[PDB]
């Protein structure tokens, strides 16, 4: 197996910053992303790791953290749904 190698990953970015994305979003969210769906979302994907900023976009989601891995994590679970509703978070990241 890889127990060793694996922990010791270290490989993220101090800004721990991730894009949040609704599978199917309403004519609202499509306006706007909803408080109802936000702060569950904050809150939700907060618990994971720790909400350190958050910046929602007419038509996105970019949530920031403490650490890295909790976003590894977020995006693993990120298949979850959030008031019945697919989510789907991406890595804000390109050089």
């Amino acid at each position: 197996g890889s127990s060793g190698s694996s922990g010791s990953s270290f490989q993220g970015p101090l800004d721990a910053t991730v894009v949040v994305n609704l599978q199917s979003p309403t004519l609202e969210e499509k306006n706007e992303f909803p408080e109802d769906l936000r702060t569950e979302l904050m809150q939700t994907l907060g618990s994971y790791g720790t909400i350190v900023l958050v910046r929602i976009n007419q038509g996105q989601m970019l949530v920031t953290f403490a650490d890295s891995h909790s976003a590894l994590s977020v995006l693993d679970v990120d298949g979850m749904k959030v008031k019945g509703r697919a989510v789907k978070i991406s890595g804000p990241s390109s050089g």
